[PDB]
């Protein structure tokens, strides 16, 4: 019923948003790669602005995703420089490094994901964002999931997303925000 | 239930949208003067980009309005450009100096709105267009209601919004836009 | 000397920046089409954006110009929005607009050009404006030029650019800003 | 001869700009404080725009200053993110955050400065940048300066800024860069 084209260069975003799509969404990859600046201050600003970008260039329903790493007792770094970050490095040296900035302090942390819908035929825009809340791990563990996930632990776990990445379809910060994207798209129809 | 505030400077648009609130919902205006520079090429981002950061500088809900006629033979004009259009002078003037523009033309026109929610607490964002089609009067008449409202026929009618200002609750882009939005909140909410 | 490639998509501009260019400068046009949302309200403002985003993807000198016509009686009408304005139609369509708008006005309008040089390797930029003072013609004359030369007349001047052309060279708003930037550029090498 | 205003928020600053002014300048603090949205990738694109912003506002020629801390084992961090990183944090905590981060890595940095000039009046603008090379040390030492002053030590010395604070008047990449703004001012002016 829905048909929408997703937003993004990521494919392990890719792979996460279509296995917990309902069977009335389905959800195309890109026809084209398109250049965005990536310039907002939060999360929803530079999901919206995706969408926007998207929208406006494929004429066509289109979902993007904003998400990372916020860390309370960093001031919410790495934030939306979570892939800027060291980003000529691996993932492994960002989490030691991250390692290191936390000795001596609390872990507590969140992935934050914002989820954007954009129809540029009729121009409704949606938006909505949720997050998964843990803690920092005292070391990385595990190969699944992508970037942090080796060294993240949600609440409720002892386990970090690299450890138990199937988990994520649970209760990942990006589960729960398409699926609540999902849910307000399903009322408005 | 649900205060929201404006995120506008505009008098006018505060009184239409206060007139048509559906009864589980305060509308109130907002607390600061906040500046945003509306540099969006459509009505849309230009709505969001208002409900971005009236709700980040007040923390409560908010609605935006961003909206202006169009005028299909002179491309779309004066489009998001309503109020900068010779801003220095009256509506009178301007619409005179339109009526120059259209002589010989087809008149056919819209008043278009984008009608945007922003709660800044749970981060979502939801935003609709709507329109009146109608036509440019051959002069200007009445002084009800504001802006091009006394150029402005609705399409079913012979009398402009200046005349007849009361038919703006019913048939206008901002009443449709605005309810178009509640109508949506409700299913969510 | 000094190289530049020039970060526009107009060959008019192109064409009348070569032709006054001093003995040590080499300009080519960008070799490649970039994509800059002209979203500035002065030319100041669009000029300088095009120069970074052009210098910053081409990682070499380049010049920028923002340019347009501006009518005082108008508000300063067509200004930023020059090039946009009834986009889809011809400039002779454009001009005999703006004669119609212009019935019982002052008719005393400028062209305005920003010139501005980036070198993304130092980080220099040069941003500097000139215009040229005239009058909009009672009719649109002459083949000549481009844009909205043909109904432009030079203060001190009976014909339009349309007719006279050639005298760009010498007193166009784009002459003199650049000469102007060229002459700063002297001095800092 | 020239009443330019300082389009900053930081006294710290505002004090070591005004003590290396030229004999031709009256650099005065700016009466009022603007908000300003420094979403530049640079530090070039967010001094720029500083001096638009605060120079559209006051109507007189300002100047504008964005600068950071560029680690380069760190791929550059914090850079544009200097002020903003750990924002609530004391110096002391950013620094001591900073250190943990080195540990077993290249303590090579520089401060950078954008230093901008901006007449609004004709419309001129001037962007320069410069350097000082230096090293992240060991521990935070002296109370001198501000921000990161304590635990950089400019190469060729051997005390952080925090403990020799009255050379940055001569070295700083704040003094080197206003300093080239200055050289280049008087030629043209
Ligand atoms: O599910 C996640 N696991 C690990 N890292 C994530 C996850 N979601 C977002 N990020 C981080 O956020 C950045 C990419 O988000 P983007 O800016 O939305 O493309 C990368 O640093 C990711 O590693
Ligand atoms: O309901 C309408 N009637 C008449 N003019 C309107 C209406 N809505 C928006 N406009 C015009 O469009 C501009 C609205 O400014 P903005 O939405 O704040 O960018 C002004 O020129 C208004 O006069
Ligand atoms: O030299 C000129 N003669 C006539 N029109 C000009 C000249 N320079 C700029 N313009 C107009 O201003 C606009 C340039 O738009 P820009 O590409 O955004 O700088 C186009 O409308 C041009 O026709
Ligand atoms: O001379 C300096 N010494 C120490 N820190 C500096 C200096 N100049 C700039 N910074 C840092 O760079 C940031 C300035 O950011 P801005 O005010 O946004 O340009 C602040 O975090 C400063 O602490």
């Amino acid at each position: 019923k829905l048909t929408v084209y997703l937003a993004t260069t990521n494919p392990h975003k890719v792979e996460e948003i279509k296995m917990i799509a309902p069977e009335w969404m389905e959800i195309l990859p890109s026809p084209e790669k398109i250049e965005v600046v990536e310039d907002g201050e939060t999360f929803l600003e530079n999901s919206v602005k995706k969408a926007v970008v998207y929208g406006k260039k494929l004429k066509h329903p289109v979902m993007a995703d904003d998400s990372g790493l916020v860390i309370y007792s960093l001031g919410g770094f790495p934030g939306v420089m979570s892939a800027r970050f060291m980003e000529e490095h691996s993932y492994k040296e960002k989490m030691r490094t991250i390692l290191k900035m936390l000795e001596g302090k609390d872990r507590r942390a969140a992935f934050v994901c914002s989820a954007t819908f954009f129809d540029p035929v009729e121009n409704t825009l949606i938006s909505v964002e949720d997050r998964v809340e843990g803690r920092i791990a005292n070391e990385i563990r595990g190969t699944g999931g992508f970037g942090y996930d080796p060294f993240f632990i949600p609440d409720g776990y002892d386990k970090t997303f690299g450890e138990i990445p199937h988990l994520k379809e649970k209760i990942s910060h990006r589960s729960k925000a398409f699926r609540k994207l999902f849910s307000v798209l399903e009322k408005i129809l």
